[PDB]
């Protein structure tokens, strides 16, 4: 039985204890959707751009899933919506990402996790995450799990993006997992190793990657907005970045840890 420990490596708890668990706040899980059945995970809304795989709250691949049992252990009361982009296999058409970030900006989430990327990106992507920024959203997204290449930058789209806030995972002793992608383009690394989350069918598993780091940064994100609803994704995102524990170089490690208790209690 997978034992989670992530959700107190970032201080959330300390938050929960002072009543903010992220209520009011709009998460879009850009995923494979998320399995909405599991009676831990409360899903607000969603929308699937799949054509082949039409319904958002069936996650065929279980990375959604896993998705949201994190951003709802770092915020409990974060109104949670799956925006399905991402087929059975994990992979969609960029055009759908974009659909389904067009769709977090046309709804107001506070907050797009996309767990998802790959080595490359396009203008459309790029046009639609920074769209989203400009729109005053949060957008989060794993850094990539491309360990590192010598002086070469490592982090994926679409966390390559300056826009994107780009999460690496470090381990309990925050120490950066092998895995755990690498350049100037990190920004804060968080809980990303055996963490355990939600999977279909009412299950629970322990998966390591940057996707668990940014479902943290997604939940923090979350937290900060329900204690500060009127800072701005800048606000938000300075907050995690500036509050962060300085963990070892930044092209490993960006800023740091995320401490969402600093985070949330940040003089600007
Ligand atoms: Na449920
Ligand atoms: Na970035």
């Amino acid at each position: 039985k997978c034992v989670s420990y992530g959700v107190s490596q970032i201080k959330a708890p300390a938050l929960h204890s002072q009543g903010y668990t992220g209520s009011n706040v709009k998460v879009a899980v850009i995923d494979s959707g998320i399995d909405s059945s599991h009676p831990d995970l409360n899903v607000a809304g969603g929308a699937s751009f799949v054509p082949s795989e039409t319904n958002p709250f069936q996650d065929n691949n279980s990375h959604g899933t896993h998705v949201a049992g994190t951003v709802l252990a770092v915020a409990p009361s974060a109104s949670l919506y799956a925006v399905k982009v991402l087929g059975a296999d994990g992979s969609g058409q960029y055009s759908w990402i974009i659909n389904g970030i067009e769709w977090a900006i046309a709804n107001n989430m506070d907050v797009i996790n996309m767990s998802l990327g790959g080595p490359s990106g396009s203008a459309a992507l790029k046009a639609a995450v920074d769209k989203a920024v400009a729109s005053g959203v949060v957008v989060v997204a794993a850094a990539g799990n491309s360990g590192t290449s010598g002086s070469s930058s490592t982090v994926s789209y679409p966390a390559k993006y300056p826009s994107v806030i780009a999460v690496g995972a470090v381990d309990s002793s925050n120490q950066r997992a092998p895995f755990s992608s690498v350049g100037p383009e990190l920004d804060v690394m968080a809980p990303g190793v055996s963490i355990c989350s939600t999977l279909p069918g009412n299950k629970y598993g322990a998966h390591s990657g940057t996707c668990p780091a940014s479902n943290h940064v997604a939940g923090a994100a979350a937290l900060i907005l329900s204690k500060h609803p009127n800072w701005t994704n800048t606000q938000v995102r300075s907050s995690l970045e500036n509050t962060a524990t300085k963990l070892g170089d930044s092209f490993y490690y960006g800023k740091g840890l995320i401490n969402v208790e600093a985070a949330a209690q940040h003089h600007h």
